[PDB]
């Protein structure tokens, strides 16, 4: 199993995945306990007052969403409350929380409480990002680096000794990387470090690329786009392979792309793509949205046969790309080879776990728990 394994499987769970029609509905009872190590609930919020509160209370409270995901204690699991998220770091609230000793240390004895109140084992730390908030390092100050570092300190002091984890969600850009973090001082107090290695491409470029790829490829912009260099960068500002462990996207970036006529990497792009009627989200599309377009709307799919990243897939002026089994299985063993910590997903919910495409349910994270488990490298 998993547990007994020396990887672990850290799975993201997400409220909002509750609000989908028919099949895309997810709920806390949908957690497959065989294929997690470590589940993470996405995502409590930074409140006006400065303290971490509940975001959704009709899901979180009065359905008892919290509850019912802490339930998976009794497997063994270890499951954690996640602060932050991409949305809730649009502002200035997270640098003017870190920058001020005061704040950081009414925040942390307040959010151990709430841990503690609702029996969470640890607190995971979302803040996309330090300095470079969502991703524009114009818009922060440097003293962001210095005062995240000492909020996972006074929230390492707290939560330590009571036995409690503490761990973050990192970009894998390194210029976000280089501003953001003070990675020796993460990784000597975090338990781990969820390195978020897929979103390196999408909409935003105004061209198709992949999603998350693994391996450097002639055509790139840049040699550090790829999960090869920043799993490695990690590495060389110092944290241990111990501490990392991997993200793995269970869904795709799309692209409305320019011109019906090329259908390559690297071609123009007008917009994302047209949103998932699960999803609906422009420019994103859940697994089991893509493998549904793949197998029964005639999609055409492109694989890289070096396996440097997973396929695309494309028709008329929709492009989609996104990881299958086959670059999974080619990820996790890259995951052994270096030694790290095991692998993580973004999102439990967005795999195909009702078996929508015929591969058997949870095609992606089966995949990546067989070759956890699978001794050859
Ligand atoms: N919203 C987002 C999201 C996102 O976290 N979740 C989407 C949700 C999640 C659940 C359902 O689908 C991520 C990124 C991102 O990693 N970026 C990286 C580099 C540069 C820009 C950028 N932008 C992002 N944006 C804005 C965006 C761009 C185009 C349209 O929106
Ligand atoms: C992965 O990265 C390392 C260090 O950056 C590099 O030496 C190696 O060639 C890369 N693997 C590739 C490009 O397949």
């Amino acid at each position: 199993s998993l547990l007994n394994s020396r990887y672990k499987l850290v799975c993201y769970y997400t409220n909002w995945s509750w609000y989908r029609p028919g099949i895309g509905k997810y709920s806390p009872e949908d957690i497959d306990p065989s294929l997690c190590t470590h589940i993470v609930y996405g995502f409590a919020v930074l409140g006006n007052d400065g303290l971490m509160t509940a975001h959704d209370t009709w899901s979180d409270y009065d359905n008892r969403f919290y509850e019912r995901v802490v339930e998976y204690k009794r497997y063994g699991i270890k499951v954690s409350l996640a602060l932050g998220g991409w949305n809730d770091s649009a502002g200035d609230k997270y640098s003017k929380l870190v920058n001020d000793p005061a704040a950081r240390a009414k925040f942390v004895q307040h959010a151990v409480a709430f841990l503690e109140k609702y029996g969470f084992d640890g607190l995971d730390l979302d803040w996309e990002y330090p300095k470079c908030w969502q991703v524009d390092c114009s818009k922060g100050p440097d003293s962001d680096k210095q005062g995240f570092a000492d909020l996972v300190h006074e929230l390492s002091a707290v939560l330590k000794p009571k036995g409690l984890l503490l761990s973050a969600a990192v970009s894998p850009n390194k210029m976000v990387i280089d501003a953001g973090y003070d990675v020796p001082v993460l990784a000597r107090l975090l338990d781990w470090i969820a390195v978020m290695t897929y979103d390196y491409h999408g909409q935003w470029d105004k061209k198709t690329g992949h999603v998350a790829p693994l391996y450097y490829h002639p055509d790139d912009d840049t040699t550090y786009f790829n999960a090869n260099y920043t799993i490695h960068y990690w590495m060389e500002k110092g944290t241990p392979a111990s501490k990392i462990v991997m993200g793995m996207p269970m869904y795709g970036q799309s692209f409305t792309i320019e011109n019906r006529g090329i259908h390559g990497l690297n071609i123009p792009v007008s917009d994302g793509g047209e949103p998932g009627e699960y999803t609906r989200a422009k420019g994103f599309l859940a697994y089991y949205e893509i493998c549904d377009r793949i197998r029964n709307s005639g999609w055409t799919v492109v694989k890289d046969p070096y396996q440097r990243m997973g396929p695309y897939a494309y028709k008329g002026n929709q492009w989609v790309s996104f990881d299958d089994v086959e670059i999974i299985k080619k990820k996790v063993n890259f995951i052994k080879s270096l030694n790290l910590g095991g692998g993580m997903i973004w999102a439990l919910d967005l795999d195909d776990y009702r078996n929508r495409c015929g591969q058997g349910k949870h095609p992606l994270l089966n995949a990546i728990k067989t070759e956890l488990l699978n001794p050859k490298i």
